This record gives structure tokens, sequence and C-alpha cells, in this order.
């Protein structure tokens, strides 16, 4: 009676949660997504005629990054609605907080691919308000469960913060966070200080830290105080941490899978 279950690609995926996807596509037992337009279909045999008519084989608007076999799109709502909202849905059926999917021309989406011959397979995404008045550098952020955990979520946050910096501007996700997402952002920053904290050593203010990282103060703060790093005086943050207690945190489990990077030189991007 709600879509419960998709075909994309070669994976069949549970729901976590309802989306709003018309109602007579969630009478059936599966929905079927085409993996490279994000078209929604009600039955294999209109999937298996849709797959050998489709031309596209990646995602719509600007390839902003490649390296190797790993790019991002910059696809614009206003461009490419019909797109953008088939995303919107997809996504709403992993986000519990999501809320919208059909009025997506005021964003921006970033859409993650892993590419072989046949064409960009769709990993996950993150969008972005185009004017955003509460300094949100994502709006939602979504990696689909077969490639979650796999440091997929890490590169696009990364992603996100990398686009922060080239605005010259400090950025943070709109909240609520989902689980996987609040334990992703609070290990990603915790990796990017402790690395910064190292390779100085170093009169680092926490505002250097906030113009270095694109990370906001509170984000900082808060990531800062769950390391046991920031003294109070009179009323301030202070940073407080040996070198050696740098490398303990970082010599840990947590960080240890070797990350898919992002790389600036592979990036294509000017502020609008
Ligand atoms: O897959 C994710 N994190 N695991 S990860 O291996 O990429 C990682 C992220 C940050 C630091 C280290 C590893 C992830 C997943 C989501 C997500 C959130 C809700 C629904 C579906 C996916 C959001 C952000 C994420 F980073
Ligand atoms: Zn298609």
């Amino acid at each position: 009676k709600y879509v419960d279950k998709i075909h994309i690609g070669n994976y069949e995926i549970d729901a976590w949660y309802f989306s709003p996807f018309p109602e007579d596509y969630g009478k059936q037992p599966k929905l079927w997504l085409c993996e490279y337009c994000l078209k929604y279909m009600k039955y294999e045999k209109s999937y298996r005629f849709h797959l050998g008519q489709c031309q596209w084989r990646q995602p719509p608007g600007k390839e902003i990054y490649r390296k190797s076999n790993i790019s991002v799109h910059e696809v614009d709502g206003k461009d490419h609605k019909i797109y953008c909202q088939n995303l919107c849905l997809l996504a709403k059926l992993f986000l519990d907080h999501k809320t919208l999917y059909f009025d997506v021309e005021p964003f921006v989406f970033y859409i993650l691919t892993e590419v072989d011959r046949q064409g960009a397979h769709i990993v996950g995404y993150f969008s972005k308000e185009k004017e955003s008045p509460d300094g949100n550098n994502v709006s939602c952020i979504m990696i689909l469960p077969p490639y979650q955990r796999r440091g997929y979520g890490r590169f696009l946050i990364a992603f996100s913060y990398e686009l922060s910096k080239l605005e010259s501007t400090v950025g943070s996700p709109e909240k609520p966070l989902s689980d996987l997402g609040k334990l992703s952002y609070r290990s990603y920053w915790s990796w990017v200080l402790l690395e910064n904290l190292r390779d100085f050593r170093g009169t680092l203010s926490i505002k250097d830290l906030s113009q270095m990282t694109s990370i906001t103060q509170n984000d900082i703060i808060s990531t800062l105080q769950s390391l046991n790093m920031v003294k109070y005086w009179k009323g301030q943050h202070v940073i407080c941490v040996t070198p050696k207690l740098v490398e303990e945190h970082l010599k840990s489990a947590q960080y240890k899978k070797p990350p898919i990077t992002v790389d600036s030189v592979c990036l294509k991007w000017a502020p609008p």
C-alpha cells in the first residue's frame, strides 16, 4: 500500500520511510527506477522496455568533479525539475525528516556516481539551497543503503565543505540529522580538526580552524567538547590539547579506513 521496496540498477532495496509517490505506484509489489534518469515505473515490463530505450547513462547537469571513476554532477532544480523531484522521492524512502519533494527550484543537487563501462551509477547526493538564510551548506544528504558506511558519505560531507571554502563562508548541515548523519558529521569534524591540530601546533584559535575548514565555530566547539579538547575561560572556549593526545585520537580505529578523498585539483566550480 505504501511503496516498500524498489528496484534500481542491480539492487533491490527495502524502504525505511513513507515517500509520497502517487498512490497508484504504492499499490504494486515493487517500484522500478531507472538508475540513470530516475524515472519510476510500476511493472517489471515497463522497466525493461524503458531500459532498452532510455538514452541517459549519467545524471544531467554539469560534471563538476571527476577523479578516476568517481564523479559529482551539479544539477540545478530549476533546469532539471523532473529528475530532481524523482531524486527527492527516492531520497525520502531513506530520510525520516526530508519534507520537500516537488518545489525543487530553490535547490541545487550534487549527485555522487561511481562509473564503469556501462555508465555512472548513483550512490547518493546532497541538496543545498541556492540562498540559505541560515548558512546551511547541505539541506539533506542521503547515501543509498548498499553504499552506506563505505566512505561515500564521508566524501560528500568533505565535498560540501569544499564548496563552502570556495564561497569563503562557513556552513553547517540543516538539522535534524539522521542517526547515521550525526555519527558521520561528528566523526568527519573530529578527523579534520585533529588532523589540523597535528599539522600546526600552532596557535590555532577556534576562529582559525573555522576559517580553514569552513566548519562553524559551534560545530568546532561541540566537537572539541566531545573530544575533551577545550577549556573555558571567562566566557570563552579555548583550545586545550597536547600533540600526544591529538595522535592518540588519530590512531584510533575510527580513522583507520582509507578514505575516498576529495582532490581539489579535480573540482571545477566557482560560486554562482
Ligand atoms: O554512509 C554514511 N556514512 N558512513 S561513511 O563510511 O561514509 C563515513 C562518514 C563520515 C566519516 C567516516 C565514514 C552516511 C549516510 C547518510 C545517510 C543518512 C540517512 C539516510 C541514508 C544515508 C548520511 C551521511 C553519511 F556519511
Ligand atoms: Zn531512464
